[PDB]
């Protein structure tokens, strides 16, 4: 079916509708971020919040998928076709996982209510015109 | 008569008067920011506090405005007729509409208290000429 | 998504889809209606049950309609320009208007319990033909 | 400043102007009315319900209109000239005083109360139109 | 004599010296603030916080000052004196009347307290110079 | 809008304006009126009432126009120019701070209780004629 994955965290797909494209990090600094804190916290054995959990799941998906561009690079695909395919994975599977790793392990670092306020009040910054609008965008803290 | 939709919030026209006309956002991302997290709350049953139900109005004040655009569009108004009504329209009913829309949903998401002391703190700003005024005009939080 | 705007009073748009355009007062008498009865009551500071906010609402909202006839009228329409799109926004616009208004009305009159019986009613009577129906519809 | 009475008079001067203006009945009906019924309480020394009071204002504001209309019609107004105020202080002031009148006899016998619930009533009925109404005006006990 | 207006405010003159005479809003904007928000206080009957008090003052000594210059424009002045007269006073009158209104309306919007801080933390931005001070001047909030 | 200064003091405007030109002192009476007698109090760092207050603000009004006389004579103005402005502005402009200068003066020598009663007395004094009042007017 079609479920939302931030369903149970409060959220949706229209609350990070509010968030451009081009807001979110780039995956590897993402990927040393997590590293840099949660590395014994993923790979150990405690439940905790389920945060942690979308978290494995979301790494699986970049892992198998750093293998298959590796796959179809080194065995199939040509110069031309390769280069498509690429495009649009880190457009298409990445800004997904951009639009998971962003989510969770901001959760993981400020809690679900800093995450909650932070979605609206940068949707209130994103639809004040270029006029009347400081440059400072909201961040975390 | 002449009543004010703001009277019993505490607030005016005149409150509003504050702001500018193109500090407010465009509609649609007023509707999705609405639709990102009070649309179970809008067609529910509960009849929560007003600025609950001042949307339910404003909403059906803007959806039947779509329609009447795509009336006469499609099958009265010439090309030049049809331009002069579409931006009278977008500067007279929508602006009391993103009047409508991003006052309570500000307070859906701030509370009351929040948005008096943020109409009176901007006009503080905007009544400070061009130096002595801090790039950051006041913003939610 | 869509807004019902009875969606929580215990009604339905559907539901008033049963009413012929011959049942509703028109404009001006519904505008007479909240200036003598409910002049302390719109005007008011307070936080008054919802179909008072509802008519807070409508009355701002159509405010904005008698403006857009009076401009382009002597602005940029011509006779029969003006004329099918006025006597259209009448009927469409203002008519869901003259549902609003003269729901929230009878709902500060007598309470939309005693509204829904009422709708109900005059639906039963409204769903039989007329040779199966007594001849005056439900009132009060 | 400008007062309306009926305000003391757990009314206001919009009820008054939301009933059809036929309504009001004619004024030399109106003045034998309260002479058949309230001619000892209007001369007596009573200090009685005030809208007693206003009743004897009117009157002699009545009156000396009455004399007015006497005096220039006897004396120097040509008679289309006269014709066009005479007309007018009736459409005018005589309807004022048909606002006037009619309110506090029909207070006086039946009730303060009572004349506020059928002005509601009278007026909603003839603002609907005739099929799905009730078939009768409504009156007085 | 030579009172000052705010020595019973807990500010002088010197407290408002350290604003230059360019930070102050202009008339109207301040004018229509004290409008949207205190227009029922202050024409109203309680004799609340003499903040209220100096600011009926403070219209009175503006709404004379506006027939004033409407007098000697339409009657006396000829061109070459009259604009160097409305050039004075509003450099004179109603840039104490900019001293006056924005320092009450001020209060009334964030009390005495949140006022005091705010006059000497701007001297401190104020006194700073070009380098090694952030273009955020001290606002209100 | 506008700001009746004698609003939440149980007076109005209209009220004063049954004064006659005759009946107020002049400026520099009031001036010294209030610097021999509250010199401590308008100099005073203290919350005082608030017809000290409105002195307070009235005083700092003053001092504009003798800035503003002092500086158009020497600067711009002729004779008959600088005649009628300073004339005119001394009869409408500070004949309005002789009402205010004469009015918390006494409120703060008498109370506004003893005021009031004054100036309606007065009132009923000046609103009938001559021919038909005591030929001296009220006092204290």
């Amino acid at each position: 079916m079609d479920i939302d994955p931030y369903k149970e965290f409060g959220s949706s797909y229209q609350l990070l509708n509010f968030l451009p494209l081009d807001f979110f990090p780039d995956l590897n600094a993402l990927v040393d971020t997590a590293t840099a804190l949660y590395e014994e916290e993923l790979t150990g054995r405690e439940h905790c919040s389920p945060h942690h959990t979308a978290i494995r799941q979301a790494l699986v998906c970049w892992d198998e998928l750093t293998k298959l561009i590796a796959w179809m690079s080194s065995n199939i695909t040509s110069e031309q076709v390769r280069t498509i395919i690429v495009n649009h994975v880190n457009d298409t599977w990445g800004l997904k996982v951009r639009q998971s790793l962003w989510f969770h392990l901001s959760c993981l670092t400020f809690g679900q209510h800093t995450v909650q306020e932070f979605l609206v009040s940068f949707g209130v910054w994103i639809r004040t015109p270029a006029p009347y609008r400081p440059p400072n965008a909201p961040i975390l803290s």
